[PDB]
């Protein structure tokens, strides 16, 4: 698709058989989803947030479908105010910025 | 231009004789710049990021040149981790996400 920016670029994603809404986010390096359980081993991780670091859980090699495009990559889980899809997965689905 | 997302989408911006670098950020509603004195009336504002709120000054009708494109609109000024071009100006320059 082509997604304009008059409104927040939010799309439906599918992960672990669950459907969620997530923000296509070119200013984030990583993909961060709200608190949830995923299958497998995870590592503790700190990401740079407002007023300090935010603690998240890192899951690697997770299949995730983004607006019907398949990715397999790293998903961070934690207390984000919004589900965000970052560059690690935007590149996998062939997403560019254009003007 | 097409901008890929293998690295941070950073571009040169000009505002009023200042020449800075900033992220083209589809995840940001509004444009947020690091320390600079802009002319005109300001209004205090609190804006959400991961891990907390940043207190900013909101200025209206600020010209920024972005990759040779002329934008004019709201600019927020505060302790932001990075200079950010948000949707309010990204739309003005005709920026879309494509995949
Ligand atoms: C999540 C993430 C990573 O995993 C790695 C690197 C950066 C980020 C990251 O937080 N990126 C942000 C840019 S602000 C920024 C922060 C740190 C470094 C560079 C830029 C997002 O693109 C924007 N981010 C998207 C989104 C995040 C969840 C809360 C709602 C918005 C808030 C918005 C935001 O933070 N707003 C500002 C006021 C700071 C502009």
């Amino acid at each position: 698709p082509q997604i304009t920016l008059w409104k927040r670029p939010i799309v439906t994603i599918r992960i672990g058989g669950q459907l969620k809404e997530a923000l296509l986010d070119t200013g984030a390096d990583d993909t961060v989803l709200e608190e949830m359980n995923l299958p497998g081993k995870w590592k503790p991780k700190m990401i740079v947030g407002i007023g300090g670091f935010v603690k998240v859980r890192q899951y690697d090699q997770i299949p995730i479908e983004i607006c019907g495009h398949k990715a397999i990559g790293t998903v961070l889980v934690g207390p984000t105010p919004a589900n965000i899809i970052g560059r690690n997965l935007l590149t996998q689905i062939g997403c560019t910025l254009n003007f």
